């Protein structure tokens, strides 16, 4: 920006963050990413699963409401079968509450 | 109260069985105990987290289906603010099914 010296370069492969979220391990196929203007959201829930004392089902859901324009073109996600959903883009840097 | 205590049928055969659903941290007020016919859920789903790394909920779901060892009549449930949810009670001590 700016200091072009500082580039020189037209293209540069630079400004990318990096959010993780954690919970897909529960469910690796019957999760669902969603980008929702800036809302960023894991749907990840399972039906009846059995357990050491029961049966145990549950539903997860993490929401990232970011305004300050966390770019919902630019926006992507990748997942392992760990449960580890990592939203790598670049976006404004912001960084302000949550 | 004394009652019509005609008779002192004080039978202390109150071995009780004893076991928990320890869910309700996530939520004090937002679970629901329910005694379905031996079939023992728990209700419990918590509320928009809000915490700088994400706004997160969930909801759990507990099926204990014990037909043969637990009793719809005589299971009383305890709560406590720290979500402990303990189900005491003298169960019908069958051998199986069918």
């Amino acid at each position: 920006m700016q200091l072009s010296s500082g580039v020189s370069e037209i293209r540069h492969t630079a400004d990318r963050w990096r959010v993780s979220l954690d919970v897909n391990h529960f469910a690796p196929d019957e999760l669902t990413v969603k980008t929702k203007d800036g809302v960023v959201e894991i749907t990840g829930k399972h039906e009846e699963r059995q357990d050491e004392h029961g049966y145990i089902s549950r539903c997860f859901t993490r929401k990232y409401t970011l305004p300050p324009g966390v770019d919902p073109t630019q926006v992507s996600s990748s997942l392992s079968p760990e449960g580890t959903l990592t939203v790598e883009a670049p976006m404004p840097k912001l960084a302000t509450q949550s």
